[PDB]
DNA sequence: GAAGGGGGGCTATAAAAGGGGGTGGGGGCTCTCTTCCGCATCGC
């Protein structure tokens, strides 16, 4: 996976925009998910 | 037919006369925010 960093990804955080580059999800799984690769 | 020659008109100078014509001068690239339109929704 590839995010905007540096200059480009700090013009979007302080140019707070409706639409980011490249907007992402950090999902962390509860459950048994988490250690289960194939519940995950 | 080329070339030199001769005769005559053009040029300026003043001045008057009177009118036509010439001349010049007026006038009828990217990101963000705002606005408008179509739609579906309820309401009465």
């Amino acid at each position: 996976k590839n995010v905007t960093l540096g200059v480009p990804r700090l013009k979007e955080l302080i140019n707070i925009s409706k639409k980011p580059k490249t907007p992402s999800l950090t999902v962390f799984l509860l459950g048994q998910s988490a250690r289960d690769a194939e519940r995950a």
